[PDB]
């Protein structure tokens, strides 16, 4: 369980972000005890941020192995009173915290938070904090390092690493709040729908009371109970592009924490994805925590810029593509009313492109245990987010291979059981699968395709490509379930133009999406269009990557390609609800 | 006096940065008491960052007037023990802090820090912090708003405003450290130069002792005295591109603060700018705190990227162009060994381009009082920075007009008297002045020109332009002083190319700098070449601005133009010292 550190009367918060000392491991790093003494001949390195692009030459950009972040720490003795904790929101890949020279914590997983307490190794005076980060990826990591001394991603984005998100120090009373959970039942029956919310607070280390406020701070109800309930008639339902967030003050044993919460219902019904009992239609794109020169590092300004562009463009949703995003971005979609598809680090679980099969148990992937710890850690983190309407177990696994069904079912189950809101589960299907062959047809509530008819398939022949896409999508309808496209797009170099289009031209990109959009619009069970990608992003080099991935509607610096004006006009004529 | 808030055994630091509530004033804002209640129908807005580009449409970008930032605050009662302070590192233009509804502080000046104490209005529970920001610029602001309801900058950059730099909360013992000062005397005579540093600590609200450490934390000397001294034989001299920073722990009355410091000497001698008694040569550029979509907002990653590019390019210096930069960037140049020319907000003090004269006292500028408070606040902030080797009182004032000399002398004097290191003073001369006509010839230790022979003057005729530049620079030598160019450049659209160059082409830009660089190299009293600009940046719209200022060597996203490879080759063959 991981609550978002905030400033409360009961808890303090001090950011450690800034320029830290930094050294690339030379192999002999751990041998000598760098985590013991202050790094020598060190380099400077802002935190929070990916370090790959922040220096010059390939030696930083393409480093294999470990790096050492190092910074000094010092708390006021008058604080030992309360509990001292170190929250690392995300260290890409493996983290190893040393204080004063001793290991204190260790973590696997580059995109989710982890904490460690400091009360009993926090010395007096100036303490030597050391965070060593490893970037190696393999068949035991999610995301999955392939075989082709260098990391070779089995995924189409660059392997940005370092202290990707912030490192803070918060405190707490000795017995504290540790995990608040809230769910809602809404009775749309009444012409003025109302709702009953179920609280479930948890403490560790006494009386606990719950206060419920409205948008403006107006209190409206109170109760006591580490597992009580609450009633709200004439309830302001959170809605896509129309967020309403209540707030919640849990006072419990000299400790109080506040939580926003939006009241809405998610439910699949036949070929309809329903939000607050209405037939939604996804409009938006798959995104990437990718900016220059931050790498995958957190970027509050671009977060707001990205959401400003989405509203300008008349979109309503995005998918945390290939990894969970920052907590800040998740809260922002709550405030702004952005429907989010929250997705795990499970990309590259596919060895298809003697031959080893993906789910061979001696020579194939070794990810299921960690895949489970991710599903749990992620749902623990974002369970209370009204923006989250669905979960994505994995992006493009070899889901039509043998071993496939056996791999994923234990993970779907774990997901369906750990979501206090029992939200729809899916996985994003790669090109090649079909209704009959895809283990997703059974395990998933929503069929999410990534199809590229007009690019990989059939490009530059958009007629032949249309025939293919009708044929395949037609078949997908026989499952009687909601199907949305989570990726489709074409690599386009901003600036390349032509009257009779050729591939890579802004005109070819617009035509591609006209064909796909025409076919989408023929099937009432298509409940979503999400283009890949929102914006150009960095990938590993290869002959097929024109200085990265150029499938964005926008450039890496958020300037619109012609296609961005095509979608803005199309999405403006398509409602959040009732499109079918 | 303003010390950089850091984490010490005696003091805590909690960042307030994040997504704050935000509303554009509609005129009726102050009338109604928005600073009293929680903003209603608010918008989201990251802090720290300029807000102009973070939303869509001209209504944010071009707002005239006030905006309201608003966030909730809550400290742990167990802190009232110590002093509570709110440090606003920079609110562009005018700031007005309200707590719980009461004004607590007010500030003028968009680029320097200001604080306010909270102990006696900091309520218990959740407090409503409100920061109202004004963007209006006029003859009473530095920088100077011109006459041509809209702000019209009399300066060539966009009027980015909002909470430009971070807002934090630190604490202190009741009697505390308030301003440490250190100076150095070096005896280059000895073949192993040594040095004696003079401490000068200050407290407010007891024993105080000073500890001196070396790079790696090795203590090396101790003493007691709020105005004592210190001795260091075999001293590691801070040097351009070879920084050595000692550290300093001032323990005083249950309060301790640490300070880095580099030992170096700055001294002009004839036509030689001497650092550690050696003839330096400035290599670098004028920069701008300008990134997308941050605006003028702080950007730790780009700060490190910018400094990585400078070392890649073989530069040694930059000028805080048109305003002081963040404290973080200033400390970074200390660590990295970047020579900095620290400059004030005093740009647009020039009405030349019945006619009013700049320094008319009824109808011209009204900036001298504030100009003084800036010189003092700035030197108070950066006095201890080894990277700072010079001060810039103003960028391109009408320095050859009547009233000119009378305006600036009181400011030069105030500057020369308040710098504990008695560092060189200058002002950057606009095109048009000459040795005879420029009040800078007398008041300044270094003549700093901004010339544009090859662009504004003479372009596209580089021959005629060379004749002009030789003629003018020749004359400037008669003053027997060091002269460096702080700006020269040509607007260049990355991507426009030609074999026979035309203006705006990457080839014309390279040729421009070849001509100017050839002439520079003829005069041994030219001690510096700093190109304008390091990178493309945003300006107000006009027929002469091709989507901003395109004079960068790099694009706004830090990608090199051809000229960036020309300088990197040239600067690699030119030493920091002894070039003449
Ligand atoms: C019609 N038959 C084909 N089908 C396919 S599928 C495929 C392929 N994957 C697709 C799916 N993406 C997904 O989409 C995005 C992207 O690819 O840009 C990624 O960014 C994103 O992370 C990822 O989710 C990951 C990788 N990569 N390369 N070639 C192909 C290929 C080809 C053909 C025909 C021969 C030429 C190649
Ligand atoms: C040879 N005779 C001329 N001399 C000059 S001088 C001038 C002018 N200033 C120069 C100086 N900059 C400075 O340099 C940068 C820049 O200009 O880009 C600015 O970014 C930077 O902030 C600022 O410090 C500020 C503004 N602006 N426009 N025209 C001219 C002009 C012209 C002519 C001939 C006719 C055409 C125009
Ligand atoms: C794991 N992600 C992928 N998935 C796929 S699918 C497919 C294909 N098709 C699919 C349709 N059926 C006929 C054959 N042809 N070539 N490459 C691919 C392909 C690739 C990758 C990534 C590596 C590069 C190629
Ligand atoms: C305050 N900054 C400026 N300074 C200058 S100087 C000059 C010039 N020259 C100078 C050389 N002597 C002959 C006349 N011609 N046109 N515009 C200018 C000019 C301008 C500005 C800014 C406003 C736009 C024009």
């Amino acid at each position: 369980a991981m609550l978002y550190p905030v400033l409360t009367q009961s808890r303090l918060l001090s950011d450690l972000s800034g320029v830290w000392n930094f050294k690339l491991d030379n192999g002999k790093g751990f041998e000598e005890k760098w985590y013991e003494k202050p790094l020598k001949d060190a380099d400077t390195m802002p935190v929070p941020a990916s370090y790959n692009d922040l220096k010059e030459g390939t030696d930083f950009r393409d480093h294999y192995g470990w790096v050492f972040y190092q910074r000094n720490i010092s708390v006021p003795e008058y604080v030992k009173s309360q509990r001292i904790v170190l929250r690392c929101a995300a260290v890409t890949h493996y983290a190893m915290i040393y204080l004063n020279g001793k290991l204190i914590c260790e973590h696997k997983g580059g995109f989710l938070p982890f904490e460690v307490e400091l009360n009993d190794d926090l010395q007096d005076g100036d303490n030597l904090l050391t965070i060593a980060v490893n970037n190696v990826i393999d068949y035991t990591t999610l995301p999955v390092g392939g075989k082709a001394p260098q990391n070779n991603p089995n995924f189409d984005f660059f392997n940005y690493c370092g202290i990707t998100r912030p490192v803070k120090i918060y405190t707490t009373p000795e017995t504290y709040i540790n995990d608040i959970t809230v769910t809602a039942d809404i009775d749309f029956t009444k012409e003025e729908p109302s709702a009953v919310l179920n609280y479930n607070v948890e403490i560790k280390g006494i009386t606990c009371k719950v206060e419920l406020f409205d948008e403006e701070g107006t209190k409206l109800s109170e109760t006591e109970g580490s597992e009580g309930t609450f009633e709200i008639s004439n309830v302001r339902l959170w809605q896509p592009l129309n967020a309403y967030l209540y707030k919640i003050k849990v006072t419990a044993g000299q400790d109080v924490y506040t939580l926003p919460y939006g009241v809405r219902s998610v439910r699949v019904d036949g070929t309809k994805f329903l939000i607050n009992e209405k037939p939604f239609y996804f409009k938006g794109y798959g995104k990437h925590e990718d900016t220059f020169p931050n790498g995958r590092g957190i970027n509050l300004p671009m977060n707001t810029k990205d959401i400003s562009i989405m509203k300008w463009q008349h979109a309503n949703s995005f998918r945390t593509s290939h990894y969970p995003y920052s907590e800040e971005m998740m809260r922002l979609c709550d405030e702004e009313g952005i429907v989010v598809i929250d997705e795990t680090t499970a990309v590259g679980v596919n060895l298809q492109f003697e031959r080893i099969g993906t789910f061979d148990k001696e020579h194939g992937v070794q990810t299921q245990e960690h895949h489970k710890d991710v599903i749990r850690d992620l749902i623990s983190r974002d369970k209370n987010h009204a923006c989250v309407v669905m979960w994505s177990i994995a992006n493009e696994p070899d889901s039509a291979a043998e071993g496939a069904y056996d791999y994923f079912k234990p993970l779907y189950d774990l997901a369906r059981e750990l979501d206090p809101q029992k939200r729809p589960c899916t996985l994003v299907s790669v090109q090649g699968t079909t209704a009959d062959t895809d283990c997703s047809s059974q395990l998933s509530d929503v069929i999410c395709l990534n199809r590229y008819y007009g690019w990989y398939f059939g490009g530059p022949d958009l007629e032949v490509s249309e025939t293919g896409l009708r044929k395949e999508l037609s078949d997908w309808g026989k499952l009687g379930k909601p199907v949305m496209f989570t990726e489709y797009g074409a690599d386009t170099v901003s600036g390349l133009h032509d009257t009779t289009s050729v591939m890579y031209t802004e005109e070819y990109q617009v035509e591609y999406y006209e064909m796909n959009n025409k076919v989408f619009d023929e099937f009432d069970f298509v409940v979503g269009e999400q283009a890949w990608n929102f914006a150009d992003f960095a990938t590993s080099q290869s002959l097929l990557r024109v200085q990265g991935n150029k499938k964005g509607l926008f450039t890496r610096d958020r300037k619109p390609k012609m296609v961005a004006h095509y979608f803005r006009n199309r999405w403006s004529a398509i409602p959040e609800f009732g499109y079918k």
